């Protein structure tokens, strides 16, 4: 009906990934703002195709919305939810973190998003502050499903073996076992994100015995730099999440029962 409602102006670049770029698109008529991910299939046809497939399954308030995609020859155009608050990474002050109440609220929303994904059988596989965006009201949105995969189909769980993610956030089993359950890997990265939000620094380069920082943690040397800046309440939760054995690691239903997770700390939005 309305002529130019399908026209979008690319006003600015939000970020140029190693596999394309993201542009802020504003509708010519409505002025609605959305994020458009541009990927040159000639610069992966399958990879991008799987990302679109997984995105079509997503519908949750803490997961970046997928509005659709446009062929356009070899250049794929993915219309995604625009998060004007930027990355969670940019809300973390180096070496200090952020106020505990803020970290708890973001962690609550992260859990809500991950519970949702796991419930539909998908694992993100690369959870980190750079992939956790914020909307205008600072609501957390899980972003980028380029590495995501289905780990449960027809009520049957599939064990994973693909080594992927980001080293400082990856679970130790991914580096020591051929196969591993998908869920505990995402739980572990959420724990590293919590550590980052509360201390403004990552605890180790990677979870290997060769990594001194990781060995110190297994030895319970919490008097060291990262851990000494946290809390005994949130620290106690981190002690349950960053457990080397994925089978003994805390699950999300149990994280939801954790003392710190349930501690009243933050007031609602100012005047609302």
């Amino acid at each position: 009906a309305v002529p130019f409602v399908e026209d979008w102006d690319l006003v600015q670049t939000l970020g140029e990934g190693a596999y394309g770029e993201v542009q802020l698109a504003v509708n010519r008529v409505t002025e609605e703002a959305v994020a458009v991910k541009i990927v040159d299939m000639k610069r992966c046809p399958e990879n991008i195709k799987k990302e679109i497939c997984i995105n079509k399954m997503l519908n949750h308030e803490n997961v970046v919305k997928f509005y659709g995609h446009r062929r356009e020859g070899n250049i794929q155009y993915l219309f995604l939810e625009y998060c004007s608050g930027g990355e969670l990474f940019d809300r973390i002050e180096p070496d200090i973190g952020m106020p505990e109440p803020d970290a708890q609220r973001f962690f609550h929303q992260l859990m809500a998003g991950v519970v949702y994904l796991h419930g539909i059988g998908i694992t993100h596989r690369d959870i980190k502050p750079e992939n956790l965006l914020l909307d205008e009201r600072d609501n957390l949105k899980i972003s980028d499903f380029g590495l995501a995969t289905v780990f449960r189909y027809n009520n049957r769980e599939r064990l994973l073996n693909k080594m992927c993610g980001t080293l400082p956030y990856v679970a130790p089993e991914l580096l020591k076992r051929r196969e591993f359950h998908a869920e505990p890997v995402d739980v572990w990265s959420c724990g590293i994100v919590l550590t980052a939000m509360l201390a403004g620094e990552l605890p180790w380069d990677q979870p290997s015995d060769s990594c001194q920082e990781y060995s110190d943690w297994k030895e319970k040397k919490t008097y060291l730099n990262p851990w000494k800046k946290i809390d005994s309440a949130p620290l106690a939760l981190l002690h349950k999440i960053l457990v080397e054995n994925p089978s003994a690691r805390i699950t999300i239903p149990d994280i939801k029962k954790d003392r710190w997770y349930n501690k009243p700390l933050k007031k609602g939005a100012k005047r609302p």
